[PDB]
């Protein structure tokens, strides 16, 4: 990066690979994948696990120029199939968290990860939760550089709590399911569906349940339309129980 001009976009190309490294105790692997989004396959945001891989090369030290064949990564690692060591690599080394800018620590890429946390809670009286830098203070108050490694499915939360510790915020992202007949669901999932703001928990037996609940932040910009659409029709249900059948997820 910040080296050369000429960087082409195109999906498997060294001019579009992401640097990832995972360190061992006595050994090295450095190799690369795709800038778009790499990471997301950690998260379910990603389409597949193989076009991701650029480059089936792994690097035992790349300052000596060690280029591990498949007979070394056999030997290094004990398996041939370059997935596994990536995928490794991928969930335990130093990959690029980058989703917008290329860099590290740097580019206002704090603010990032904070214009996603502001919508997901609400400030209390002082100004408009549009004010991603009021709770950028006091989440790179408590843990700097949380965009670093930033671990999703796993420090969801600390991150939550981090953020309590020192600003207190009213709310924050819950689940709505919306309960009416077959009759007056034959209403809302033509209007709610096309718009594309449901989550993977609907039923489709007498009772057209749909969970429809988006970020606080813009929760005038919803309400606006479900006050209407099924509030004014059907009942409104909380989904608080997680450990119980939410619905269907899947018509198969």
């Amino acid at each position: 990066g910040h080296m050369s001009i000429f960087t082409p976009t195109n999906q498997i190309r060294l001019t579009n690979v992401a640097v990832v490294r995972m360190k061992r105790a006595g050994k090295r692997f450095e190799i690369a994948c795709y800038k778009n989004k790499v990471v997301g396959w950690r998260s379910g945001v990603e389409k597949d696990l193989d076009e991701v891989l650029q480059t089936h090369s792994v690097f035992v030290n790349v300052s000596k120029g060690q280029v591990a064949k498949k007979e070394d990564l056999i030997s290094a690692f004990g398996t041939d199939d370059q997935t596994e060591i990536c995928k490794q690599i991928l969930t335990k080394g130093e990959v690029q968290v980058s989703d917008k800018e290329r860099h590290t620590q740097l580019e206002q890429m704090f603010r990032d990860i904070a214009t996603i946390v502001a919508d997901k809670c609400v400030n209390p009286e002082t100004k408009r939760p549009y004010t991603v830098i009021l709770i950028e203070r006091a989440m790179k108050d408590i843990h700097y550089s949380v965009k670093t490694n930033k671990s999703t499915k796993q420090q969801a939360l600390e991150v939550i709590k981090q953020l309590k510790e020192k600003m207190k915020i009213e709310r924050a992202h819950m689940r709505l399911r919306f309960i009416l007949p077959v009759n007056e669901g034959k209403k809302l999932k033509e209007k709610l569906k096309p718009l594309i703001k449901v989550i993977e928990s609907e039923d489709y037996g007498q009772q057209l349940e749909i969970v429809c609940l988006i970020d606080p932040g813009c929760f005038r910009e919803i309400d606006e339309l479900i006050k209407k659409e099924t509030k004014g029709k059907g009942s409104l249900e909380v989904l608080n129980l997680k450990d119980v059948e939410e619905g269907d997820e899947k018509f198969e």
